[PDB]
């Protein structure tokens, strides 16, 4: 049974109570927040849902010298936070370092947060990655590199678009995350039949009539 | 009138304030914090000590897609801080919506927060920066493009080593901050020759004996604009 995280946008910790309240029991809750959401709330906030048994994707993509990543990333760990994310932009060290700091403020009795690299965000279009950012190369030749580079160098996983996961898949291995986001009902069992790890899905969720009902199902339709 | 910033490199309240007490009174003094502290300790301590009036470089270098680097630094705005930075490899839009993001999160009466490009970490090396980023272009050239990006594009200023400066200013010219923080007693008089807007200090001061007099002695000589008679 493979993993559905919930993409939250909003950003404050009423509006967040509020659709977590719609979407069932803790346990059964993963859900997706960046730092729309943690750069406007108590920094106790993070730490009390994952107390209740919240799984949370405490999405910030880290990006600078790697002993600083040391830090944020065991400053992070210590919320008892299960998926987190840096960019592989900023190198190889950069990400050993951030799992070494996850390692460390791992408390008692935790799982170590999964490392999950960013590659290429989909903000960056053609253009931009060669105009603005001064690649080298074209954009499947970038993710691919960026991709495998942190798998070596200790990340768990990547996020990537479901219609990169089967070629990815194929070069990295069974020992890696593909989380793939951007599903809806790219529906749920296409990523599942591509290799997706975990899916992130948003708006068919949070906007739904019954945003419990909503995720349940989607579930269902990536497990069957 | 050119700043001072003190780098503080700790991850807890009780080691800050430790600091802080010794650095004189809080509207003489601009810090800087990073992820290290921030995550640890959250917006709370920020608020605190911006009503306080010091002065925070608050040092995030948000690199997301536009829309929620919007809301990230609308959201730092609201801490009251001074500068905060971001990644211009994120790209062009993505600064251009940091700013609008740190225009509507300042309160009514109080000065927008500069917003600062990170171009080249210092960790990344000419090897790093060709096989691992794949960047077509040498290092120099990378962060110039990056820089003068940021400029049209809503940045008030970017993190540079000192020696950069030349090269960045050439280009940008004076409406623009260039921010240096190698610098310990590259010296502060350097700094100020060389055309630094504001330079970060870490351990000269904050491993000083005394503190606060490393601070205003630093402060002095970056800003002898007259150091010497000429005529």
């Amino acid at each position: 049974d493979r993993p559905v995280i919930v993409a939250l946008d909003l950003d404050n910790e009423e509006q967040l109570n509020k659709i977590l309240s719609k979407l069932g029991d803790p346990h059964d809750v993963f859900v997706k927040v960046g730092m729309e959401l943690f750069y406007n709330a108590g920094i106790d906030v993070i730490k009390k849902l994952t107390q209740q048994g919240y799984k949370i994707f405490l999405d910030l993509k880290m990006h600078d010298i790697p002993n600083t990543v040391y830090n944020g990333a065991k400053a992070l760990a210590k919320l008892g936070i299960t998926f987190t994310t840096v960019h592989a932009l900023g190198g190889s060290q950069m990400i050993k370092s951030a799992k070494d700091g996850l390692i460390a403020g791992t408390p008692a009795g935790h799982s170590v947060p999964k490392l999950l690299a960013v590659t290429e965000l989909t903000s960056i279009s053609d253009d931009v990655l060669r105009n603005e950012q001064n690649c080298r190369l074209p954009m499947a030749e970038q993710v691919l590199s960026l991709a495998k580079m942190a798998k070596h160098s200790g990340a768990d996983g990547v996020i990537c678009s479901p219609l990169e996961v089967k070629k990815l898949h194929e070069n990295i291995g069974d020992d890696f995350l593909y989380v793939t986001p951007g599903i809806r009902p790219a529906t749920p069992k296409m990523a599942k039949e591509w290799g997706s790890s975990a899916i992130v899905v948003g708006r068919p969720i949070t906007l739904a009539s019954d945003p419990k009902a909503a995720y349940e199902a989607i579930k269902k339709e990536f497990n069957a």
